[PDB]
Order: structure tokens, then sequence, then C-alpha cells
């Protein structure tokens, strides 16, 4: 990672998985600017350009043999990054060095690595999005019928179940596996344009012929795997295409907050906490992964400002002013949302319940909402007001002298609620207050989450 | 007065912007409306479905619905400091009373009335969208050959054409088409959920019956003209959907903001202009007003994104209620912006002034040092030679570039060349080789294609 | 109307005042005191104006036609001249000297200027009396101890009043930023279109002190101490962003303190004065206020040379936002601070609940004292620790770590003053000193300026 | 290498951008060596303070804070997942004698917390002469070009000339606030000093056997030796975040301003009127520089909902959901201001004017704006206002057909020279056109400007 005489991102070195940062990596960058080369070679040879099958060998086995002390210093001497990796490909494919970006000009490499590197980016977050989903809806399933105390205002609201919570957490992950798909299909190639979009350079090697040139940005959109191209740009893709991408990863930075922002909150309620590795016979325990995961999906929000003030400012068919903004906020926006799902799977695997932390925290809350099926069971008006007196003592008890509510005593005593005695037990059943909970998680985990999960069954 | 006084504040957003009918679907009497119009949808499937409430009652609320009693309502209001409440006793007022609401809570109404709107909304902007483009396009087309000098890092660079340069404006407006069109598609209700979700209300209303409270929120989905409803709900929709619907005006905002500057820029170099208001010729100095006005607001749109993603991110739980008070900002504020934006961009794009000459003669100015290439290549042709041309053409092109920055000259490249004894086997051809049209790519073929495949098909579900 | 859109902020939320000070009549009456302050200036250096037309400008201040300058801007098309017709139309003996060698933004920029510094002033007092007031209950329960809380998980006891204390403190960095910005807040003056002053150079007919003193004087005039020496055609946006990231960082402070005081409801510890509705009515704006930062930052950004006027449209809307959101805010805090309820029970129990868990080192200093040995105590006080956290955790039940510690006969010698070792005041370190030392250093002497009268 | 390997991903702003100095502040041997150094203090404090200290462990502790063992720190973090603990260890390893007093009585945010200020500071007194310096360039350009006439430019088109000088006064003051605002946020930096857990110093004053005075002299004295003014009476577990929220602020607001400098320069680029610096070895010329600023700067003014969020949501004494986003954003931020300055510095060295082609562009527009000094000149050699003003507005509607439907130079000056009925000031024609004369007061407000406020905010710098 380097040395520590200098500072280090602590995205890359500390956080990130090797995977994502060798996107990121400049051999990744240079290597594919090569094969960017071989792809335009073959596909001008095809088009009946002075290229031989020898020159092509030479440019496909020289792919991952990239001399950066050379190319670093060739920029230093020509002030350009692509001139300097065209000489060097040149030296160590001397036959070849004559037809390396053979009508091109800087962006063919420049913007179409980033659309490859945009896409791989994709390609590695969508399993990782897939297989918390999976997690997590085993634990809903699980725990689909388990009651628990709902909130609003954060305060004590009707009975909600553990499951039924757990759903709203993996419908949010949802709308953002339907998202990244979405953007990643509709990314489009930006091929052969020139150094404005007019092709100009192109027309005149192919000595006028439009046909061609419409041919060889065809060539090179199916080689690299791209259905579509761009029939209008400037230099460059539209930096809308930015804005697309994280407008999805900050939407998934705000769901992710939104999860952990909750673990937090039942952790603290003894409901429940994240799972230990190393465990077995602390008290006290920091949820220290679900804080590390807000304060990381805060940072993705927050990159989101960035591609727009960008777009809104190039100057017609492109000013330089978005390169260095650009190699920052994408690198980190991916590097950060890996992380986030990485360390969000952890989370997901084993989440530990607490059943009778639950159960004490229902009872402390029930007796003041199990009121109403008390007065429409005895077959109204001195029902609502004789019931209410009973109310008043109990909650003046809790509040004013922090401890237990004692509301059921209160009743189990009363001349007033005689036949009612018979029926408390099952008055008092924390499953029947719960509503359609558990049925809403089953119909949600087959109409919805499964049918979205099952294209990626081979990796979990 | 018809919207307030000159002694209070009063957002511009809505008295000097947006569109009187945008700014109605976001008004009071609206909502209200919208309210009633959900308690009489509830009422008729609820009867439907074999509950006690006679064809009269219904009537009654059939009737009502615009009737709005503005005084006793805000009193009410005053009285319970509860404003679902106070709406449900206004409606039972003027009608009846006894089965408004029955089994609903305060969501049912307040939340399901904020998803009609944004639909609604996002229906004023999509027709005001398509229009601009359709206009633009025109433009597009008529200009698609008009040789201009292209600009990267803003310096002159290969000639593109106006028409060209007008399809990367378009083609950024197609995707905020599709982005909203795409949004609004996939917007649910939420429909009959109780207080937390869970539905308990309305089982205990159907007694425990589980296929009776799904028939009811099929129900009251399409009668709202909603294809689908969630089935996860906390209270409310989840707030993502506020983040889905903002996020693509953000972005609307920008390539708008992109557009206006462009033509600001433009404005300055005199090659394009506004349309003409009138008078009772047109005046020299003209400012790009209403391009700064959009880049302006459309900055505004880009900064509103903050707002939903900090609001979702903070969530505890089922609901709580710092939302509230954001979303009444934030969300209408959206949508007044985009829609004063649409407004205006139509009008700047309702006859766009073209000055051909003075296009010209910027090109005239740079293509000669652009075209150096072109005079080796024709040289060795001829029987010349590279090396030769190139350091006889370098040193009249410094020649030529002193005039221009140390003296602030006319070019004269082009007649250092029609008289230097060295080019004689050229001068025949130079004014040829100096053609515009031959430098400007593949542009106008470029817009024919991007306008045949992707603009019209997309224009078309919006003649009329 | 409810037939149309009205900003909530406007129309049921903010304060009157705040809201007249960015209408409509306080801005075109603005306008006309600054014509007015630009002709008594130009009487005393000597141009062609009479005590008649001033007088006549004196008394017409108030005396605005909406309808008439509406009806103008739209044949003009021009707010300024608008307005300078309008104007002439109620002074008729004024008309030829209104405006003389000014331009448009001597009308509009200072105005704005006006605006910034006075909704400021409206905002300094409505903070301090928030202040002062959770100073009061930062004195009153300073003794007072509950659980601290790191991870939002049990931690080292602190006291009500010192937690308050951390919310006093972010509010009075604010208080110091606000009087900062207020203070030092600049004039634009008499600059012309594009800050060379050209005009009125020439209206004096060449005199450069002339032009220096007329700037002096509406400076003077207007009751601000400096003017800038630079400028364009309108002051640098530079200000707008130092006014609302102040605005912005009040935002973050409030969103703070509302979001602890919605936890501490859920603890049942704490309680608004009779849901938590108010503090996230709090929350729900701070956040809105923090958005805007953007605006006035991007704004800057974009400004090309002497003035663009993309600046003019999102100006009209956030500045007038922040303040009126700002004033909201303090409005809702005040009415917070005035009825907090701790419930001391409630807090009491919380503690007795997990004391025992943090309180397991005093109890082995009391034991390595009395003989025995920090490694035999240690091991003795982890598996009843162990026990203990089982009936908690595992069981739903209460901790009676207290309990079993009393019926283990290794802890004999200690059995004598457990009410002490488990003494909760003993735990809160030098929390009460610390709240006393901090009001009377740093609180009060801020407050002093205020409060009066 | 060592500044990392082709195959991952290396921060450009680390490598690429950002000056060593700069880099070194961030570094995790400047982290570990102030971890270390705060270690000392405390250890000094407490022995003068009457606690169990020897000088043998004094100086053996003073001898070792360069050597740190990051092998064994980090598999001693490994095994502990404790930092702190993993460094305290690691520390009293390689100091034998001194083991027992090694962060006695001490929170994980007293090394931790305090670095963070300690390494604040050092990067704001970083960037204070970075600032000066560059502001200082650009006051010699401005008193140079002080009379050097321009068009001036609002909504992007022609208006009242300005001069050169005066323009680059409107970037200066830009930069003179981000000045002031720096040193003051520097100067109001609070020391966290010693707090405890909570912030209750509970540990300490058990260690001081309930003695208050020894733990307020011990919070001074530490303070003191990390060179701060001033500690926090009042703090949770760390210093409250709301300072993050002042500092990110003021570099937002500076990153506004070098934003529109460098957009200012792009635009003069393309006039042709104004250029990037030389350092040769052509025609046209990319403002690469100014674009690169421009970038940098934007990503400063995007980092400030960071610190704005962090702050909104921190629980009462404290949460950890702030660390990670304040170990990327803090340091960036410094990272990014320092490369935006270090560029800028270069831009000001040797900026290119072209008076020329500034002259050009004047005659081209100053005819329409000179028009009613041709009018009141007629007038003084008793003529006729309501003729004088209809012959000016017919040769002016001409000149502008010329210019706008027939791509031509202006004409206007031509017109009126050649017409008749202006033969009373023929004469007078080419000082009625001198440039210099239309620039109001732009020249004196720059030396006013540079004497009563530049100098004296640079004083304290040179």
């Amino acid at each position: 990672h380097g040395s520590p005489d200098s500072y280090r991102s602590p995205l890359a070195s500390r956080y990130a998985s090797p995977e994502m940062c060798f996107v990121f990596s400049d051999r990744y960058k240079f290597r594919t600017w090569r094969q960017l080369w071989l792809w335009l070679a073959e596909a001008e040879q095809t088009l009946g350009l002075p290229i031989t099958d020898e020159q092509i060998r030479e440019m496909k086995s020289n792919l991952e043999n990239i001399d950066f002390k050379m190319a670093a210093e060739e920029e230093k001497r020509l002030r350009h990054d692509v001139m300097a990796h065209v000489h060097t490909f040149g030296h160590c494919c001397p036959k070849a060095a004559g037809i390396i970006h053979l009508g091109a000009t800087s962006c063919y490499v420049g913007d179409n690595t980033d659309l490859i590197i945009l896409r791989n980016a994709l390609d590695l977050l969508l399993p990782k999005l897939a297989r918390v989903i999976s997690r997590l809806a085993d634990f809903a399933k699980e725990r689909a019928s388990l009651p628990t105390l709902g909130f609003t205002h954060f305060q004590p609201a009707q009975l909600t179940t553990v499951g039924k919570r757990c759903c709203l957490w993996i419908q949010d992950l949802c709308m953002d596996l339907q998202n990244l798909k979405r953007v990643r299909d509709d990314l489009r190639f930006r091929g052969v344009k020139g150094t404005t979009g007019t092709q100009a350079s192109f027309l005149q090697l192919f000595e006028g012929d439009d046909h061609k040139v419409e041919q060889l940005d065809k060539m090179v959109t199916e080689k690299a795997g791209f259905k579509r191209a761009f029939i209008i740009t400037g230099q460059t893709y539209t930096r809308k295409v930015d804005i697309e991408v994280l407008s999805v990863l900050a939407s998934l930075g705000a769901s992710v907050h939104k999860i952990c922002t909750d673990i937090r909150l039942l952790a603290n309620l003894k409901e429940m906490e994240e799972p230990f590795e190393k465990q077995q016979i602390p008290y006290k325990r920091n949820p220290m992964r679900s804080e590390c995961c807000c304060s990381l999906a805060r940072h993705l929000m927050t990159l989101v400002m960035d591609p727009l003030q960008t777009a809104s400012v190039q100057w017609f068919e492109r000013t330089l002013d978005d390169s260095a903004n650009r190699r920052i906020c994408l690198a980190e926006a991916f590097l950060t949302a890996d992380t986030i799902l990485n360390t969000l799977q952890n989370i997901s695997e084993g989440l530990v319940v607490y059943p009778k932390v639950i159960e004490r925290r229902i009872r402390q809350e029930l007796p003041f909402m199990a009121t109403e099926n008390i007065i429409m069971a005895m077959v109204r008006q001195d029902c609502h007001e004789k019931i209410r007196v009973l109310s008043q003592q109990a909650a003046s008890v809790v509040k004013q002298e922090g401890g237990d509510n004692d509301l059921i005593e209160r009743i189990q005593v009363d001349a007033y609620f005689s036949p009612i005695h018979s029926q408390l037990d099952h008055l008092l059943d924390p499953s029947s207050f719960t509503g359609r909970a558990s049925q809403q998680v089953q119909r949600f985990l087959e109409e919805e989450v499964y049918p979205l999960l099952k294209p990626y069954e081979s990796v979990m």
C-alpha cells in the first residue's frame, strides 16, 4: 500500500476490497487503453487500412507488459498523457508503432475507459447488494411472526413484527438493486468521435467515406461488449451520465444509513445486536460496524453534488474542469459503496435477537393499547370513563415514579370489570395486536424479493 | 388579494414565477378536495364489500366534494390541533358524518394526496418538456449544415455546426424526458395501511378477514388511477420515492444550466441571441436575461436534492415526523421551479436568432491555423516535401500569430500564403482548401440520424 | 387564497416581524429611503436640489402605489426605473432629481444589505433568550446525575445540566458567529454600473474627492461603519456565503439538540411541554437550513466579471427562506426551552440498572485496601457479572448484580458500605463544577450585552 | 513503491497533486509521533503534579518518539481491537522502564482527539503563508496594470470600461476575506485537553484523590505544551463537531472564490486578452491550470455537507459514526486546498497581458458608449440637441447593422468623421474617445484598496 511517510487514502489502503481497488488502479486503466487500441486496429484492418496480422499479434501479446516508469517520464517530456503511452506501447511493439492510435484522439482511450470502468464497477456491486438482500430475507422469514413494539416519533406505537420491520430495509435495497441494474444496462459507448464529436479525423483517414466511419463506431462498440453507442457527443459522453450513476449510489447511501440508524437504536434498547466474531464466555457492546456504515453512507450522499455542478458548467463540446474532479469522486463513490456493502453483509448474516427483552417492553406498553378491546368486549359510556380513570393512575405511576405498569392489577380487583376477568389472558395476546404483519412479510418475499434475487443464485 | 398582501412575505415562486396550473396542484383547495375525493373512494369500496353504508350517504359526499368551508376548517383545527380530524368534522357538517374516515388514520389522506399531487405535477412537466425539445429539434434541422467554430477548453477547435451543437442540448433534454416518464410510471399508491402499516384497524373492521382487507387495498388503488400499490410501508410510503423524483429534477436543472450557459457565451460572441420582444430596428446591446433566470433557477433545483436525501437517512423505524415541514417546502418548490424553467426555456426556443455573418467572420480568423495539415497534404501531392513544407509554414504561422497577438490585427495567414513563391503549386486551390463545410466532419449527417432515431420517436406520443 | 399556493414559511410558520422584513412594502420603502439619503448628500455637495424637493420625498416614503409600479414595470421592463417613475409621480417637484447619477444596484443591493443586517438583528435577541433559559435549566439541574451515552450505549455518569451545557455551547458559538457577520457586514454605497463610479464622476464634473465624500455620507446615513472600496456592479456574493454558512451551522447545532431531546423522550427521562412534535418540526427545518448553503456557494463560483444576473432569482428565494426558517426554529426552540420537564425517578431507575457494571473498579480498590488481591477479586467479580448479564439479556429481567455481591461470602468486609460505593454522585466527576465554571466565564459574559431591557 | 503500486487505487491528491509538506501532516508517521508526543506531555505534567514518575522514565520516553514499530502495532491491533492500546503496548515495549505510566488516567480520545486538532492547526499554518504569497503576487500585477483600460462586463455583455488592475482587485478581495477567515479560525481553535470518557474528568479526579485544582491545572499544562492558548471547559468525549464545520466552511468559501477567479481567467483566455504563464520548452494555448483549480475547488465546495450532516446526528456525548467520514473529508479538504493554492501561485507568476487585443475590443464597443459625450461637445459648440441625438441615432443604427448583419468592424467614428454636420467636433474626436477617460475612478480605487486593505493584511506574513 506504500510508505507511512506520506498520506494514504483510507478507502483503498484500509476500507475497500482489493477487487474494487483494482478496477480503479493504474494497471487496469492502462491495460484497457491498450485493449482499446487493439480493438481499434482490428476494426481498421477489416475496413481496409494497411494493418498486418503480425502487428495485431504484437499488440495482443503486450497488453499487460506496461512500463509505468518510462510512461510517466515520457508524459513529463511530451506533456501529454496519451502520446506518452502511444510511444511507450510503441517501444515494446516496434512493428505496430506506426499504426497505434491511427486516426483517433485522446478521449478514444480516456473516455471509453471510464465507461468500461463504470460498467465493471456496477457489475461488482450488484451481487454484493443481492447477497445482502438474500441474507436479510432469510432473517425476515424466521422472525416474521415475532411481535415487537412499533415506533412512531420513536414512541410506543401499535405492534409490528421483527420480520415486518426488516422488510422495510429490504425494500429500499430492492429499489436500489433495480436502479443499479437500470443504469448499468443504459450505459452507452462513446466510441470514435474525434476532438469535437464530428469524426473529422476518421473521415479524412478513410478518404471521405461516411459509411466506413459508421462501421468503425459499430465494430468497437461490439468488441467492447456494449449494445449501443451515442450518435451525439462533444469530445466526451455527456456528463449527465455521471449524475445518473452517482444519484443511485447516493440513494443507496441514504437507505443504508437508515438501516444502520435503526440497528443502533435497537442495540440501545437491547432488543437486537450486531453479530459477534471471536465470541464465547462483554456486557457493553458497541455497534461499531453500523456506525462505520453510517459514516461512509453520509459521504456517499455528499458526493452527488460534484457531478451535478460539473455537468452544469461544461462549456460547449467540453472543458477540462471535469477531469480532476472526476478522477476523485467516481473512484470514491464506488470504493465507498463497496466498503458499505462488504460491511453490511457481515451485519446481516447473524443478527442477534433478544426475545425476552422484546417481550418485557411489550408488556409495559400493551395495557395502554388494549383498552379498546376491553370495552368492545363488554355487552359503553360508563365503560369508556371507568377504564379511563384507571389508565390515569397507571400512567401517573409510570412517569412520576419510574417503574412497572400495573394497569392489569387495577382491573383485576375492580368490581365493575366482573365478567371480563375470564378472558383477560386472551385479550392481552400480543400476536392479536400485530395485524397482517405476518401475511404481508410472506406476500412481499414471494411477489417482489424472490423474483428479483433469482438471477443471482450462482453466487451466495 | 388573489395571491397575497404587500405587507407580508410572498414566495416569488408562487407570485412572480410559476404558471397557474402548477400553482393549483399545490394549493390548499386542491389538497383538501383530494382528501374528500379519497374519503369518497373509501366509502364506495367499503360498501361494495358489504359494510353498512347507504347509497344516499355516498351521494351526499359525491355532491359536496367542492363545497369546502375554509373558516370552519381553520377553527376546528384551532380547537383540536389536528388537521385531518378537523376536516372530518367539516365534511360531516355539510353532510354521512358517521361513515367519514372509518377505520383509516391521518396518512390515508395526507400521504395518498402527496402521491396524487406528485403524479399530476409530473403530468404537467412532461408535455412542456416535449414542446421545448420539439422546437429545438426544428432549429437543429434548419441549422444542421451551418458551419461554426467548435470549442474545447473554450479555445477554437475543429468546426462543428449550429445544428450539431443544438443536438448536444436536445440529447440532455431527451434523457430528462425519459427519466421523468419512468419515475411517473413507477409511482405507487400507499393505499390502506393503518397507523404502523399493519392494517390492524381494517382487519378489526372486517372482523379478522385477511382477503377482505386486501380487496379494499386493490379497490382504492384503481379508483385513484394507480396500476400498483405498496405491499410494504411503515406509516407512510418510503421517503426513497421523494429522492427518485427530486433526483431527476436535479438532473434536469443540471442540463438546463449548461444549455443556458452556452447561450450566454454565444450571446457574448454575438453568434446567437434570445428571441425578440416587441417595441413601438432592434437594439444593438441585448442581455440574455431569460437564460440567466433559467440558470439562477436551475441552481436551486440542484441544491434541493440534499433535502430528501438527508430526510430519508434519519427516518427512525416505522415513521418520525421530522419529514413533515421539510417536505411541505421542498416538494412544491422543486416542481414550481421546474415549471418556471420549462416555461422560460420554451420561450427562448421559439425563434432563437442566429447571425451567420458574425459566425463566418470568427471562422475566417481562426480556420487558417487549423488548416495547415490540408495545405501540406496538397503540396506533397504535387511534388512537395513534408519536412520542407512544415518548416516553411511553421515560420509564416508564427508571423501571422504575432500580428494577431502582439499587434491585435486581422489574421493575415492566407494572404501570406497567397503571395509566397514557395507555395506556387497551390494558389489555385487555396479557397477550396479553406471551405468551412469540408471541415465539419460528419456533423450534418449526425443531426439527421439522431433526429430520426432518437428525437421524433420520443416526441410521437406528444403531438397533441 | 387557498385557490393558489402559499409558502408555508410565509403563511402559518414564521414571525410577523421576520415576514415583514422580506416583504415588498419594506423593500420599496427602503428604496425610497435610499433615494432620499442620496438626494440629501447630493444637496450638501452642491447639486441643484432644493429643501422643498427633499421635504416632498421625506413625506412620501410610505406612500407606495403597487398597482402603478407593477403596471409601469411591464411597460419599461425595468424594476428600478418603474419605481423611480412612481416615486416621481407622487412627488412631482422631486421627479427630475431622484436617482441622479445612480444606477440600479444603488437601491437593489444596498436594500439587500439593509435587509440582511436587520434580519440578523431580529435573530440575535431570540437566540440569546433561548441560551438564557437553557442556562437556568443548566444551573437548576447541575448536580442531578444521569447516564452518560457513547455509541448510544450506557457510559460513565454525567449530569443533566452538564448535558445541557453541550447544547448551550453550540448555541453560543452560533451567537458569536451571527454577531461577527452582522457587525462586519459592509455597505456597497455608490459604485456605478461596473464599480468605477464613472457617472458620479461625470455628474460632479471630474471631482474625485466629491465622489469619495458622497460614498462616505450615504454609508453613515445607512448606519454602516464601512463601505466596500472594491466592487463590481454589486457587493461580492461571498457575503451571502458567509451569512448562510453561519445559519447552516446553527441548523446543524439545532438538529443535534432536538435529536437528543427526541431520544430522551423515548427514554422518558425528559419531555417537551405539553410525541415530541416541536422537536421534529425543529429538526425538519434545521435540515432545510443546512441544504441552502450550496445555493450561494454555487452562485459565487459562477459569477463572471463585474456581475452576471444569474444570481438574482436564486437570491430572492434562498436569502428570505433561510431567515424565515431560522426565525421559525428559534421561536419553537424558545417554547421547548420554556417548559422542559425532567423525570428524576425514571433517571434514578436507569442508573441503578446500569451502574453496577461500571462500578467494578471501585469495589476492587476497596477490596485491595482491605487485604484481598487484585487477581482474586477481578476473577470473582467477572463470574457474578456474567450471571447478572444473563438475567438482563437472556431473561429480560432486573440487574441483580447488587444483590448477588451481598450473598457471596468473599466480599464480607465490603458489605458495610455498599450504599457509599454505589452512590451515584461519586461517579459524576467534575460535572457540576464544570457547569458553574462554564456559565460564569463564558455564557453570562456573552448574555451580558443582551437581557437589556 | 512508497507512493503505492500500480495494482491498487492510489489517491491522486496524495501521490499526484498535493505538496509533500501537507502530505506529511496527514501521514501516519506524523499521527503516531504526535500520539507519542502527547503521552510525553501527559507524563511530564503528571510528574510535576506529584505523581510517581521518574526522570529516568521521562528521558526514555523522550528518545523513543521517532522509532515506531508499525509491524508490531498492526498485529497488536489485530489481537486487541483497540488502536490506542495497540500503540500503548508498542510504545511500552521499546520503552520498558516507563511501561506503567504511558496513557496513565487517560482515555482513547486524549491522543485521537487532540491529534486531530494539532494536525488541523499545522495544516492551517501551511495554508496561510501560501494564500498570502498568492495575494502578494496579484497585488504586484494589479498595481502594474492599474491604469490599463479594459472592457467592463455585465451579463457578459460590453459595459462601462474598467481597468485590468481593477478587475484583479476583485479577485484579491475575495482571497483577502479568505485569509481573514482562515487566521481567525486558526486562532480560535481550542484544545480538547484531558476530559475522560464522557467529559467529566472522572478518572483523572480519581487518580488525583478528589483534587479539582490538580485536574484543572493538568488541563492547562498540556494545553500550554501543545501550543494552544485556550481549552474547552465543556466537551463530551471529543471536541464539538461544530469545529469541523467552521474549518470546512471557510475552505468551501475559498474554493468558491478560486473558482470565480479561474472562470474569469478561462474567459479572458478565449478573448485573447490574458494568458496563463509560458514556462516554455504556439498560437493556441489552453488554460489547463485554471481548469485544474476549478475542478479541485468544486470538490472543496462539495465537502462542506460532510461535517454539516455529521454534526447534525451526533447523539449525546459522542457516537462513532463520525470517525470514517472525518478521516476522508478533513484530509481531502486540506490536500485539495493546498493543491489549489500551489497551482494558483504558478498562475499568478507571469500572467501574460495582451494590450493590443485589449485595445482592439475597446475600439469595437466604445463608440456606442461614447454617444452622450459627442452630443455634449456638439451642444457646447452652439448646436441643436434634438438634431444631434437624431443624427447619432441613425448613424448608430447603420453601424450596428454592419457589425451584426454584415460581420464588419464598427465604423461609427468614421461615419461621424466624414459627416459635415459634425464639423464642429471633428478636431475633438480622438480626445473624446480616449479610453482612459471612460475608466471612472478605477486607477485610484486600486491604490486606495492596496494601501488601506492589502498591505496591512500582509505585514504579519512578511
